[PDB]
């Protein structure tokens, strides 16, 4: 029917996060054998006349949703064990004196070579979209050179690629066709490629470092400030005043916004709810809709941040792992919280961590910008009621209901 | 277009990989090597990560080559474990007496469940690529093994209504249950049918009981098919082979083979071997086989016309024959008497085409013809630079394949 082949390709969506996490699990030299197994054996459920069952492929879907959860708390391992554990950081946003290198993507491990094979030679690093969060690492935020944040959004790079000159690296996910303004200045290394532009040879970024050398140099512009890198260990030290501060209700809420985000003009959605969210609640933001508001003057409530940037989309461990700090703090079930749950979702690119939320029995979240609900009974229908899963509307009305 | 089309083709070939991956871990064997491949390609086809399509192309040979490694690594688990594949006679028709008929590709459960089996008098019946099972030593051994039932795969609505037997599908290829035999058919693995009973890990007592409680099978009028042609078999009688190919008294060998499917066209097959002169061999393997492997070929001086490779995982052995043939007539590999035509679907068979094109094999023959084939960009692609040829009239065909 339908939906077996709906449900079979939203498997194979959440196979294929679930091994972009595990290939940069790897690439710091972490593996694990049992998700590699499962890869195996829910990629091979997907084949032309194996399984016709859609009640299966709905398990095999949350067991991909508890694998993806494995892997990254492997990768949460990986980057910790070799970076540091992140902590606050505040990062620049704008253009500084002298040659330059955007890196965008996600792999902290190419950033780290880029880092120890820019060191004296008078270029700046700059981060983009989600490797932003790689400011809050200790062993990456060691590097001077590492000037800051220049740029937003990942579907914003063409507009930022085009106005400053410098070298252009597209580490990994979410890069997009370049334009011939900064074709010829664009580099790609990892598993992204596009179309005539140079792939780095492994780890070796000469190319780039040289090319960045034969630019006219960026000028220094007016910039602005983000911060990124609220490690675990930060927020739960904080843990004495949230306690105070909900019991007497002056935090009544914590909001979890965040996830992979799109040019779509609903995502507007994800600006204007924050927006209007009141003054005291606190929101918790990872991946690339952060972008969407994490640039406002939200402000502190009682020293503690309004906004908690938790770095990228893989750290959705920390998120849940929060949580579980979070209600054995107030002796309280996961689902008695006061926590609201707000996702910006891709289907292609985030299925794996909606079905790690799903896995988890989280019940009431709202999901991205467009829904791509699949029409039918059994998935809409029966598992979205089950689940209580909620299309975004108004965001004056979601928050009426989330409130409460 | 061709981005998205170089996606799904590099996905099937990771599709098969992952197939003979998990039959190969099921049998306790593991390569690391092809599993950081299966996160590598998984990851290359998100939305955002290439956009190159010659990169899809190299993926798509290092999928053929990882192919090679994996159906290697598979071959050797099924040989370390029931024995290396000796020939074999095997008898399609039913005995008298309860009976399980066993379909799909991995012997492990056909092994548990013949180990189950014995002294409780059922018979257990092979089908489609369980039907090499007859030629591995540690296997055939047990002689409750009756024999063959049916043949190709999409016999089984036919063969399952027409003989009073319970029914386990263990792997690929199978389809919905016509309600003649719907509650009396089991699976277990990775297979799955809506209404139908799926084995607890491999347990298959559901199915030995449920074969006790029909009623049972009555005699059959017997015939005979032959297979378990397993390499060491072969190249002990490649002096022979040499002798008799010097002696121009056998001229070619064909290896004919590959996925069937109840199209029209795949009808080619059966008049190919039909119209194939006195004086070659056909190699053989898939199901595709069952299009011919009861025609009366013949010898040629001892040596069978037609010679069963076994399944499409022991492709791999083919692979290796040719590297044995080639050092024993002191001939480069496209100079050997050598023609191949394959059956073969884009979906279920990817795997083997890639690998036997990393082989850079030149002029191979295509499987059957699907009306939208001739726009399909894959085809042209494959055509242009490996020469692969469409399959056309038998006769011309064969005539074309012989005089060079």
């Amino acid at each position: 029917e339908a939906t077996v082949a709906r449900l079979q390709d939203n498997l194979l969506f959440a196979i294929k996060g679930i091994s972009a996490y595990l290939y940069h699990a790897r690439e710091l030299g972490y593996t694990d054998e049992v998700v590699d197994a499962f890869l195996e054996r829910g990629f091979y459920s997907t084949l032309t006349n194996v399984n016709f069952d859609a009640e299966e492929f709905v398990s095999l879907a949350l067991e991909a949703g508890e694998m993806n959860l494995r892997t990254m708390k492997l990768l949460k391992k990986a980057h910790m064990d070799t970076y540091g554990e992140p902590e606050p950081a505040e990062v620049r946003v704008g253009a500084l004196d002298g040659p330059a290198i955007i890196a965008t993507g996600h792999s902290l491990k190419a950033l780290e070579e880029l880092l120890k094979q820019t060191e004296g030679s008078g270029v700046n690093v700059y981060t983009h979209s989600e490797l932003l969060p790689a400011h809050g690492y200790p062993g990456l935020r060691k590097y001077p050179h590492l000037a800051g944040q220049l740029g937003g959004p990942w579907f914003d790079q063409r507009e930022t690629f085009s106005r400053y000159s410098a070298a252009v690296l597209g580490t990994s996910n979410c890069v997009l066709l370049p334009r011939d303004s900064y074709r010829d200045r664009m580099f790609t290394c990892g598993v992204a490629r596009l179309p005539g532009v140079e792939h780095v040879d492994g780890y070796d970024f000469s190319p780039v470092i040289e090319k960045a050398l034969e630019l006219p140099p960026l000028k220094e512009e007016d910039s602005a400030t983000l911060t990124t890198g609220f490690g675990l260990s930060t927020i739960l030290s904080l843990a004495d005043k949230i306690k105070e501060l909900v019991e007497e209700g002056k935090i009544r809420r914590f909001f979890l916004v965040g996830g992979c985000d799109s040019p779509l003009p609903q995502a507007k959605y994800y600006t204007e709810f924050v927006r209007k969210l009141p003054e005291d609640t606190v929101v918790l933001t990872l991946a690339c809709g952060k972008y969407r508001f994490n640039s406002m003057d939200l402000g502190d409530i009682d020293g503690i941040p309004r906004l908690i940037d938790l770095g990228q989309c893989n750290d959705s461990i920390v998120a849940v792992e929060l949580v579980e700090a979070l209600s054995n703090l107030f002796s309280m079930d996961v689902n008695e919280l006061p926590l609201s749950i707000v996702l910006s979702w891709m289907e292609q690119k985030a299925a794996a961590i909606l079905w790690s939320l799903l896995s988890l029995n989280l019940r009431g979240m709202y999901i991205g910008p467009i829904l791509p609900g699949w029409a039918n009974d059994d998935i809409i229908n029966v598992l979205v009621d089950k689940y209580e899963l909620t299309p975004i509307g108004d965001p004056e009305e979601d928050i009426k209901k989330m409130m409460e």
